[PDB]
């Protein structure tokens, strides 16, 4: 299927996923996987087959 | 006398004057003269002689 997508911006500034971690004991960040940031974010037929993403983080402190 | 000014700032941006202008027939921008736009901004006994600071703008178009 056709998936036309014309965007005309002026000016535009896009963050993307932010960490921010101020006096903390023991720091994980977990960014990844199947992100997309841009101005123009386009995704399609992510893992159309068998497959899946995961993002998983494993702290367990016992 | 003592003007003693202590300015801790964690994180500070500081924009002094923007000239934004679209679609004008004819643009002057008159920006000068004293001005002071930093984190810790401190002016003091600016002209305290006989002359002063002038910023004008000398558009007529009659």
């Amino acid at each position: 299927g056709v998936l036309y997508v014309g965007s005309k911006t002026k000016e535009g500034v896009v963050h993307g996923v932010a960490t921010v971690a101020e006096n903390t004991k023991e720091q994980v960040t977990n960014v990844g996987g199947a992100v997309v940031t841009g101005v123009t974010a386009v995704a399609q037929k992510t893992v159309e087959g068998a497959g899946s993403i995961a993002a998983a983080t494993g702290f367990v402190k016992k």
